[PDB]
């Protein structure tokens, strides 16, 4: 019953990791959705600067990771992946984060070859007049201030519901004494209204904002605005017929706003091919819905539905009159529509409870993709039609999975093996973003492929008394792997997207163990490994070897604990090759951390916890880290550093 932090998180079932995101977290995140992935092994984020950072999953980046809200998909806008899905999620905001490690599901939506995130909240459970509040502040080095309350009143027939948080920082030092250009700025409002006419019968309407700002060590610019708006309306209806356990009904609706620029929360760089101010405005608009129908019999269970997407984004840009020197902002300026983009998909997963200690579960999904390339003209020079302007482009991608469970006789152990295969049509940022496509091509747009991943997971849970362990590998293949690679030019840096054909495997594994009463210990291991078979050589941005012990007090009302961070030198790189975000460009230094934390239970609704993160002020760096910016200082690839020592406190109520 002793309240804890948590610095890591098991995997409670085969492939999936379950936690609740209002926990305090120990390495203290900031109030993003990438940073409360760092506690589940096999997760690990470029960092741009103080938040917003983003997630890789088992070496897996960008849209390979089907990140989802409350159901429904929320994209950024930003063509540099500022805004990354996880930057508009404030994970103190939600009830429930589910992992699903693989392409091993397909009741969420096409294309998730790495995993699948799901952002969750619970229904109220009101049978009678009331409200209930959850509410948390936090205090931090470096100026960290977070606030949220969670707040909902209701009875039998509905309830009303309001989720809400400010979080800010100042610039953090690194442990060598640096201030690290990384305050950020968010908040987020969220009003849900449930109907729920009898127990059988829920509809629930929702909507919500956020906006942001954050300072970024590793870009040319910062995000001076990550406007979002949201919009949903969700049907759950429960026992239909002695078959039917449940119809589930969702649409939703994600807007989102964002501003960059050089002169907001920077001055521009002199030296720099950006010396004038300099500003870019972009927006994606998502509507998508969802219908599932799950039915139970015998030894059976099908779980059956469709869904659909359509997103739209849109771009305008700042003016500089060099003679002038008069600027004309963004927000002058008609929106452009560049990109349309649209899926349709069918799927069905069914379960085959064979005998008590046996589990079959086989999926399938067939996908029907398309694009629209709106650009009438290309951004060295101004001029440039755009060879593809008004072009469509579609596919037909079908996905799938079986695995099977085994309950062993003499132990609380199971084990677990499975063959997924999915097929993931390219991304905004694999299609428009880069500067040039595979050779031959007119642009990326035209000729970048589907990517196919075939990938066997397997692995093991034992749930044992004293000892709690799990281990997780995956082996596969990627057909069509979408690579990018970086050239100079002197024009500056430049992108081109090709194809390629890789091989992948890796794996997590992590235990649990009550040494006494009162003392308990865990340690996780994480490992992933990626090769470019096409050209003989590393995959890049693969995050190396990482290593977590903790070690836990507990008596009664409080606990303590410690934490060792250990990550090895990762020396399997690709030089000037990576994704939109990120390139590789050096072996990274290995390196350890240390960290401790208390909890205190003062009363049944009230709750402190503290920590030390980085106790013996590590200068380190991690090796998918951005290169910091010339502007701020930073040599010639020099990667953004981690934060130094950080002390903060936080009080959880919850009436
Ligand atoms: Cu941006």
């Amino acid at each position: 019953l002793a309240p804890s932090v948590v610095t890591g998180v098991a995997q409670s079932s085969p492939l999936t990791i379950v936690t609740n995101p209002k926990e305090p977290r120990q390495p203290v995140p900031a109030s993003d959705g990438a940073d409360y992935l760092k506690t589940i092994p096999g997760f690990a984020v470029i960092r741009n600067g103080g938040s917003n950072g983003d997630p890789v999953l088992r070496g897996m980046f960008g849209s390979r990771l089907n990140i989802l809200t409350n159901g429904g998909m929320m994209l950024g806008a930003c063509p540099n992946r500022h805004d990354a899905p996880t930057s508009y999620i404030s994970p103190e905001t939600y009830d429930k984060l589910t992992v699903i490690k693989g392409p091993q599901t397909v009741l969420w939506g096409p294309g998730a070859s790495a995993g699948t995130i799901l952002f969750e909240r619970e229904p109220e459970r009101f049978g009678e007049l009331g409200s209930r509040v959850n509410a948390s502040l936090l205090a931090g080095s470096n100026g960290r201030f977070d606030k949220v309350l969670d707040a909902a009143a209701g009875n039998r027939l509905g309830y009303l519901r309001f989720t809400g948080n400010h979080a800010q920082s100042d610039d953090y030092e690194d442990g060598a004494g640096n201030t690290v250009p990384s305050r950020w700025k968010k908040w987020n409002g969220d009003v849900a209204v449930g109907w729920t006419p009898d127990e059988d019968t829920l509809i629930e309407l929702t909507a919500g904002k956020g906006d942001g700002e954050a300072r970024y060590a590793g870009r040319g610019m910062d995000g001076s605005q990550f406007k979002r708006e949201s919009l949903g309306l969700r049907f759950v209806k429960s026992n239909v017929s002695d078959v039917l356990e449940k119809v589930e009904a969702q649409v939703y609706y994600n807007y989102a706003d964002h501003i960059m620029d050089n002169f907001r929360l920077r001055t521009p760089d002199p030296s720099s091919m950006m010396p004038m101010p300099m500003a870019s405005q972009v927006d994606r608009r998502t509507l998508g819905g969802r219908l599932a129908a799950t039915w139970r019999w015998d030894d059976f269970k099908l779980v059956t539905g469709v869904d659909a997407m359509r997103n739209e984004h849109r771009a305008r840009g700042s003016k500089y009159d060099m003679m002038t020197d008069y600027y004309t902002d963004a927000d002058q300026f008609p929106w452009s529509k560049d990109a349309v983009f649209h899926n349709y998909g069918a799927f069905g997963e069914l379960t085959w409870f064979a005998a008590e200690r046996d589990r079959l579960i086989g999926g399938l999904r067939l996908d029907r993709a398309s694009v629209k390339d709106y650009r009438q003209t290309l951004k060295m020079g101004h001029a440039m039609a755009n060879p593809t302007a008004n072009d469509t482009r579609a596919d037909t991608l079908p996905s799938g999975f079986v695995r099977y469970e085994h309950d062993l006789a003499d132990s609380p152990t199971t084990l677990y093996a499975g063959l997924g295969h999915a097929e993931r049509f390219p991304d905004y940022w694999e299609l428009f973003s880069p500067k040039r496509g595979p050779n031959g091509s007119v642009n990326a747009f035209d000729k970048i492929k589907p990517e196919k991943t075939t990938q066997l997971d397997f692995g093991l849970q034992y749930n044992g008394d004293k000892l709690q362990a799990w281990a997780s590998g995956y082996v596969g293949v990627v057909q069509d792997f979408i690579l990018f690679s970086y050239r100079e030019g002197m024009m500056g840096s430049s992108t081109q997207a090709t194809n390629v054909d890789a091989r992948i495997m890796g794996g997590e594994l992590g235990a649990s163990y009550q040494l006494t009463g009162n003392w308990k210990t865990d340690a996780s291991l994480a490992y992933a490994w990626g090769k470019n078979s096409s050209d003989d050589r590393a995959l890049p941005q693969i995050p190396p070897l990482e290593a977590r012990f903790g070690l836990t007090y507990e008596e009664g009302d409080w606990s303590a604990g410690s934490l060792w961070r250990v990550v090895a030198p990762q020396n399997r790189i690709a030089r000037d090759q990576g994704n939109v975000v990120g390139k590789d460009f050096d072996k990274s230094a290995g390196f350890g951390v240390f960290s401790l934390n208390g909890a205190y239970r003062v009363t049944r609704n009230v709750k402190l916890s503290a920590g030390v993160d980085n106790l013996f002020d590590k200068d380190y760096t991690e090796h998918l880290n951005k290169a910091g910016d010339a502007g701020f200082g930073f040599s010639a690839n020099e990667t953004v550093p981690e934060p130094g020592r950080t002390f903060w406190t936080k009080v959880d109520f919850s009436f």
